[PDB]
Formats: C-alpha cells, structure tokens, sequence
C-alpha cells in the first residue's frame, strides 16, 4: 500500500543522478518499520541515496549506506555497526531497480553491501522492495535476488512503475528508448 509511494520518492532521488552513457540512475530509501501489522505513519526514514551522489562510480544502495556511515563517523564498510537494530522494528530498503550481485568493476556489488549489514548483534536490512527485476548494471538477470534469498533477506517486486524507472535509469544512454523496450519485453 505505501510501497508505490516510496518507489516514486526513490524515482525522484534517481533523477538527481547525472545522466551518463554507462550509468544506471537509481534511487534508494532506507526505512525503519514496525514489525507486524504496521502503520505507515510510524515509518521512520533512516537514510537516502542515489547513483553517483558520492564521488566516483557509486550505486544508489552504496550511497544510501555510505551517507549514513558518514553521518555516524564510521568507515563505509563498518556501517553495519551503527545501523539501527531496535526491538520490534525492521530495516527495509526501497530501491527502483534490483540490487546488483555483480559489477563490471572491482567495486563490491550492492547485494553484498546489503548482506554485510547483518553482523554480530545487529539485525541489518531485513527486506528489499524494488520496481524492476533487473539490476542497476548492464548484466541483467536475477542474481541479486538469488543471493538475497540464499542469505535469508526477503524481497518483493512492486509493479506499475517499470517504464518510468527504466526511462530514468538509462536516460544518459545512446540507445535508451530501444533499451527500455527490451527490458520491458524481458
Ligand atoms: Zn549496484
């Protein structure tokens, strides 16, 4: 019920990303939600991010977590130590596209950044919502979803925004419109 609204807010974040010929403009919002029969009024925003918000070749999930790490004065790879881990609440990430499980560079993929948050006595991110079951990379596929399931992280596709999410994501690409039509065909 609130999921489409959160993904529209994610799409507005994605539009802050600079269009480039090889990037995927994505936005992400991390939410703390009461477990069970929750009220969206009681949601708390924990962090936000978008592709290339931070210098270099950064993804939306990466920027979302690194923003929180910077505010809490820890290195980005130790953000798991400071993310909320409260009784009766769960961390939920909304992101326009499926988190990637493979990156064409040496950078850690987004699903691994998500899985990393569950360490020690910290619950980490418990569920991912996204609007297109394709990663924010050229690879395509569902490897991100498979890695989430293998790690015990829930995920759910929210239908109805696929074309708009893709049009924004690949706005900087030479063959963007033909590429959108192919992704919607998939
Ligand atoms: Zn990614």
């Amino acid at each position: 019920s609130p999921h489409a609204k959160y993904l529209r807010e994610c799409l507005s974040l994605a539009e802050k990303s600079p269009p480039r010929p090889t990037n995927f403009r994505v936005g992400a919002i991390l939410v703390s939600r009461k477990e069970g029969d929750y009220k969206t009024e009681d949601d708390r925003i924990v962090s936000t991010g978008y592709t290339m918000e931070l210098a270099g070749n950064t993804h939306a999930e990466q920027c979302c977590l690194s923003n929180y790490a910077a505010v809490h004065s820890v290195p980005e790879d130790r953000v798991w130590e400071v993310l909320p881990s409260e009784p009766d609440r769960k961390l939920v990430m909304y992101v326009t596209m499926e988190p990637c499980g493979k990156r064409l560079s040496g950078n850690l993929p987004c699903v691994q950044r998500i899985i990393r948050t569950r360490q020690g006595d910290r619950k980490g991110i418990q569920k991912i919502y996204f609007g297109v079951k394709e990663p924010g990379t050229f690879v395509g596929g569902s490897e991100g979803c498979q890695m989430l399931t293998a790690a015990g992280i829930d995920w759910q596709v929210v239908n109805g925004l696929e074309r708009e999410i893709l049009e924004v994501a690949v706005a900087g690409h030479e063959n963007r419109e033909e590429e959108v039509k192919a992704a919607l065909d998939t």
